């Protein structure tokens, strides 16, 4: 997983997102099913609620 990777690596929404370029980045904008994922979840859970 990209952006549970950059959550491993002590990551959370800023320093992971860089500006619509990080791996948790598609999560954000079109984030429609990002919370029915996982990769992206958990991090939305966070930095959204997680729908």
């Amino acid at each position: 997983g990209e952006c549970e990777q950059c959550f491993s690596d002590g990551g959370d929404c800023t320093t992971c997102f860089n500006n619509g370029t990080g791996p948790c980045a598609n999560c954000l904008a079109g984030y429609p099913a990002g919370c029915s994922n996982s990769d992206c979840t958990a991090f939305l859970s966070q930095c959204y609620g997680g729908c």
